[PDB]
């Protein structure tokens, strides 16, 4: 498949988003992988990567992703298209809201990743986040199953539609 | 007092150890501070520091210490003597046992700290630790209240006695 979805998850929320995204892109278009069982080679096997990472323990990367970080740093993302997604709690962790999105961005961006999927901070109620691209945009899709679960369906659909356009899955696959 | 004990604690175990140490050394020899309520100056004020830090979320520094790290990195430890102590769970986190001891050591040692208080790994059963000083010594006192609470009383007493000798408290005060 042209797209490789790699995720990390402790309670299943980001695991579910990864599967919602694949279901929307079609399993023929996207492969789903748990970073916990993944290799450096798995990521290098795709030129379009969708990385899902929730934030835990006050601004930390999900443990499995944290374990993989030294390996991710060895990869060259120059020539690769990457979109980011992850979950967080904007009420209990208002000052660490989806920080991991910025942490992983800090790894793949300097290494060449062409990132697509920036998402507006509008509609969210948080105080601080390391996962911002600019003043009013997260660097990727921020999902909150604890405080705004009612908005997940709508959020995933538009973001997937959005990144398909930015990735041009229309042309790459058939045009 | 000449000795400043700075601890960070989530469930109070490291706080407990900090108080045992102060009590054994005597309040007139050591002060106790919670890192979450301390400033850069609070630490700089001492030439003998005992830093207590438990390891959480798979090898991560206790959240308050983690928040303080940037500040800790801008402290000159040249001329200061330091001892490290902390808690961990060697069974549920055998691959990350007391990793935070190594993490804080990695910050202070390059910044000139003279570390005392290395502790033998004998009697502990874990798979990996970033808190090692060498093959068979942790860089500081490792306490396990979850799996080896029956060893805590003696471990602390012996370690306090050890660093007292290493620090030369018998002389430093009036000899
Ligand atoms: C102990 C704990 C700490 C958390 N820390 C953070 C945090 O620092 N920042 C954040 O945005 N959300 C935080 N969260 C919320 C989680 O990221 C959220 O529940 C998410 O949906 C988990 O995704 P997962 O199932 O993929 O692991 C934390 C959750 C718990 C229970
Ligand atoms: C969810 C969780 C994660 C933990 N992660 C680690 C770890 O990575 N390494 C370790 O040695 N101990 C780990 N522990 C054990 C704690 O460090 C230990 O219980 C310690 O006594 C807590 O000290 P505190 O009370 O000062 O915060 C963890 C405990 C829990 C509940
Ligand atoms: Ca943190
Ligand atoms: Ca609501
Ligand atoms: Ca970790
Ligand atoms: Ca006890
Ligand atoms: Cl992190
Ligand atoms: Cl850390
Ligand atoms: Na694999
Ligand atoms: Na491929
Ligand atoms: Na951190
Ligand atoms: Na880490």
């Amino acid at each position: 498949a042209i797209t490789g979805i790699f995720f990390g998850s402790d309670t299943g929320n980001t695991e579910n988003i990864a599967k919602m995204i694949q279901k929307q892109l079609g399993k023929d278009v996207a492969d789903v992988h748990d970073i916990a069982k993944s290799s450096k080679e798995d990521l290098e096997a795709y030129d379009i990567l969708l990385l899902g990472i929730p934030t835990w323990y006050y601004g930390e990367a999900q443990c499995d992703w944290d374990d993989f970080f030294p390996t991710l740093e060895e990869i060259d993302f120059n020539g690769k298209l990457v979109a980011l997604f992850g979950c967080g709690d904007q009420e209990d962790y208002a000052e660490y809201f989806c920080d991991a999105l910025g942490t992983i961005r800090d790894i793949i961006e300097p290494r060449g990743a062409t990132i697509v999927g920036h998402w507006p901070t509008a509609g969210y109620h948080f105080e601080a986040s390391k996962g911002l691209a600019d003043d009013d945009h997260f660097v990727g899709l921020a999902i909150d199953e604890d405080r705004q679960p009612e908005l997940t369906a709508e959020r995933v659909e538009k973001w997937v539609k959005q990144i398909s356009e930015e990735l041009h899955l229309d042309e790459i696959l058939n045009a």
